[PDB]
Parts: structure tokens; sequence; C-alpha cells
């Protein structure tokens, strides 16, 4: 079990003005660290956000939080669960800002609501280091979903932070589980981030930012354009049919024109993980994510995604019989036999 703790800096807020936190397990044998940043969408206007206020408050409040959490898959601490990481320090942090881990902005009189996600993290950061962090050697910010594509806006603010902050020895790194989006055209979206990012005042990595400049900040939301742009080692996971990929783009006996786009979709992505060193992307239709408990049984070309994570950690030290890009070639949803069920 993870224990919550409340952010010492109330300011930091969820997006209803209650401080936000982290569930921590330490392990005092170990100088490794997970952080991992959870997902659920996000909301991207006053009468969105007060539906989610509604029916999902535990991603906008920590007024309800549990005292405890389970660590599971990549957050179990049992070695059966987990063959890479089992001996770590661990940490949930619970997405409680609805801004794709983007904003940097307090509630106020003009703002109804909090959107605080890039801040949540430097807070979470700064308080672990009094708590052992300080000793680090490797500090992973892993993530699902939009904690995925969160992973990809923050992994090089985190270096960054501790950098200035006199930490230079702590290795950041990344791990993105299923938040590599394309921006495709439907069967039958990037607006939506648009306005997000504008409600939030949302922030994109600089390098990013720079290459795309004012008002065109959105792309940095897609993992294509700005995975090139970091500095940090980033590991890769992704369905090659992914299902909220086909849930945006309008998929739901199967005739040649969805057979045609959904061969398109899984093409798509393979491409743009061509140049990507270490990634994992089975051919199969999912929304399963890393901190499943049987996440250990899925294999790419006969080696696991536990097995991988660990061979990139050598990388970081090709290697005989331990490989770090593992992308499927076969072109329909579970012509891999290893796909969950
Ligand atoms: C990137 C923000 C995000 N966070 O969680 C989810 C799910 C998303 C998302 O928008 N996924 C998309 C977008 C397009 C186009 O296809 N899939
Ligand atoms: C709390 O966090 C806010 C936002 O990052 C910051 O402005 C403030 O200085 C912090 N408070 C303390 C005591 O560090």
């Amino acid at each position: 079990d993870l224990r919550l703790h409340l952010l010492l800096n109330t300011s930091v807020t969820c997006n209803d003005g209650s401080p936000a936190g982290y569930y921590l397990k330490e392990s005092r044998g170990s100088r490794r660290w997970l952080l991992f940043l959870e997902g659920g969408w996000y909301c991207f206007n006053r009468e969105n956000c007060d539906s989610r206020y509604d029916t999902m408050r535990r991603l906008m409040s920590s007024r309800d939080w549990p005292r405890t959490r389970t660590g599971t898959g990549i957050l179990s601490s049992q070695p059966e669960e987990n063959p890479y990481w089992w001996n770590a320090n661990m940490v949930f942090i619970p997405y409680c800002s609805s801004d794709v881990w983007s904003g940097a902005s307090s509630k106020s009189e003009k703002n109804e609501y909090a959107f605080m996600g890039a801040l949540i993290i430097q807070e979470v950061v700064r308080e672990l280091l009094g708590r052992g962090l300080s000793g680090a050697k490797v500090l992973l910010l892993a993530g699902s979903s939009a904690g995925g594509t969160g992973v990809l806006l923050n992994v090089d603010r985190v270096a960054e932070q501790l950098e200035k902050l006199g930490y230079p020895a702590i290795q950041v790194r990344g791990l993105a589980d299923s938040g590599w989006f394309l921006d495709n055209k439907q069967y039958r979206p990037t607006e939506a981030i648009r306005r997000g990012i504008r409600y939030w005042n949302g922030v994109v990595p600089e390098r990013c930012r720079r290459q795309f400049q004012e008002g065109e900040e959105w792309n940095c939301f897609f993992g294509y354009k700005v995975y090139p742009t970091l500095r940090s080692p980033v590991f890769v996971v992704q369905w090659l049919f992914d299902e909220a990929q086909l849930t945006v783009d309008n998929v739901h006996p199967v005739q040649e024109g969805l057979r045609l786009y959904i061969q398109n979709l899984g093409r798509e992505l393979r491409h743009t993980l061509k140049d990507v060193p270490a990634s994992f992307a089975p051919a199969c239709l999912s929304h399963e994510i890393i901190i499943r408990s049987h996440w250990t049984d899925v294999q790419v070309k006969g080696t696991s995604l536990p097995r991988a994570l660990h061979c990139w950690d050598r990388s970081l030290h090709p290697l005989k019989g331990c490989p770090v890009h593992l992308v499927d070639s076969c072109p329909w949803p579970h012509c891999n036999p290893s796909c969950p069920t």
C-alpha cells in the first residue's frame, strides 16, 4: 500500500482549490524512484468542466480521496507481478487538474477552476527531495493515457528543475504509456486541445514551443511532434489500434472502407515510431495500461514489456538478446496472439 500525503504548499491545488497530493511507498534499500501520472481525459470550458465536477469529482478534487491505495502492475512491490522495478520507491500522483498535466493557472475572481498540472508535478518533486529523493540515481517519470502525454510535456522540465536545485546526479527519464496520438482524419479533437490550452494557461516544452510558435502550441500535445525535441531518454508504449484514438476517430462485419481505414492507422502509427529507439507497440485493439496486474503477459517478437524496460536500463549504463525497439509489423488487431482479452 501507498499512503497519501497532501501537499504542504496548499496553494498548489486541484481544480476546486482543494490541496493536491501524492501516494508514497518508500523502499529504503533502493535508489530508484518511480513517479506515475494518472490519466482520465480532460475538460476544456466552463460547461464541460461543470459536468465533469458532477460525475468525475475525484478527478477534480481531493476532498474524497482515500488514505491509501494498492500498487499494481509497474507500481507493485511483488517480483512476480513486477519483474522490472519491484524494489523501487513508488509514487502515484492523482490527476485532479483536468489539463493533460499542462496547466499553470490558479483559481481567482476570474477563474472558477484552477488548472495546475505542471505545478503539481514540480511541487511533488520538491517535497519528495526531503523524503529521500535527494539520494536517487534514477527518477523515472511514467504515466498512462492523459498521464502518458503528461510525461512528454513534463520530463524535461523535471530534469531542468533538479539541475537548478543542485542535484545534477539524478538521471531523469520518461515512460509514456498510451499517450502517443495522431491528428488524423476521422472515419466519420485538435480544436478541443487548442481551446483547452487557452482555458488552462497551458505550457509546453520550450524547444517545441520555439518550433511551432505563438498560437500553435497544440502541436506539442502530439507525440510524434514533441518527442524529437526532448533531451531526456523516453520509452514509448502504444497499442497500434488504441481504443481512445479510435473513439475520437468515430470508429466502433467490416467492409472495405473501414478495413482500409484501420490498416492505414496501424501503418501510420508504426511509421511514427520508426526513429524511436526505445518503444513497445503491439498490434492490438485495447485501452489497457501498465498499472494492470497482468501487464507482463503481452509480448512483441517474443519479448515482454518488463523485459524491454530492463534492456532499456542496461542500454543507459545494441545488446545480444535484449531488445529495446519492439514494434509489430502485422496489419490487423490481434494478429499478435498475446493481445489482451
Ligand atoms: C492528448 C490529450 C489526451 N489525454 O487523454 C486522451 C485520451 C487524450 C486525447 O486527446 N487522445 C486523442 C486525440 C486524438 C486526435 O486522438 N486521440
Ligand atoms: C507554493 O507554490 C506556489 C506556486 O508554485 C508558489 O508561488 C509559492 O511560492 C509556493 N510557496 C512556498 C512557501 O514555497
